[PDB]
């Protein structure tokens, strides 16, 4: 009886300016594993297998990495 | 009879300048693993499995990382 | 009988200027684990398995690294 | 009967500036392990199955790591 | 019959500057482990299983690690 929930109920001169806002949000993120088998034989690189999450306002830069997720660099400058 | 849960019930001359703001939010992340199996090798790499919340206003700065998960950087300067 | 459970109930000339504000905020994360089981052999490498959560409002610098999570670094300069 | 549980119920001429804020916050973080097996070998590298919470207002610096979570860094200068 | 929990409970011409504020927090980490099964073989490197919170308003300085959960550092200056 598995179970994952992100819920929001509400049962039941106002001036608003640049208000109530969501700028690099997540918001209900709901995962479920049950009875699975992995197996992960990993040389040298990147394995991602499980919930990632990434809230960003803002990056900046020349060259940036905002958000990586199996992710694998092998540059030559 | 496994869960997990994120709730906000609510049951029942304002001036808002710039309030009531959300930037770089995670929010509501619900995961459940129930009889699950996993074998990993890794050899010099990156795995990453489990969960990973990140919430970030403001990354600055050339060749920067502002969230990884699950990273291999091997470059050559 | 597993639960994890994160939970806002709320049952029942003000001015906001810059406030009620959410700026680099991870908020109800609730993770479960039951009868699972894990092996992991790690030769020099990284693995994470685990919840991980990083909330930011500000990161600054060339070449930072704001987060990270099951990262391997192996530059040469 | 585990259970782990993070609540916050609220039964029942002002002026805010900057107030009410929330700058790099985790909050309600909840967990629960019941009957899992995990079998850790490592030789030399990171490993992370527990859980972490990192909260920062500012992190500032050039090559600087904010937060890591299981982090290898082998670099050459 | 294991649980853990933190909860904050409220049953029922000012001004503010700069005031109720949270900066580098971390608040309400619950954590339940039950009937759990850990080894753990470690040579030479980091193994981290338990509950880490870090709470920091500020961190400066070039090359500096604000937080580092698991983390080998072996470079070669």
């Amino acid at each position: 009886g598995v179970v994952a929930a992100a819920e929001k109920t509400k049962q039941g001169g106002v001036l608003y300016v640049g208000s109530k806002t969501k700028e690099g949000v997540v918001h209900g993120v709901a995962t479920v594993a049950e009875k699975t088998k992995e197996q992960v034989t990993n040389v040298g690189g990147a394995v991602v297998t499980g919930v990632t999450a990434v809230a960003q306002k803002t990056v900046e830069g020349a060259g940036s990495i905002a958000a990586a997720t199996g992710f694998v660099k092998k540059d030559q400058l």
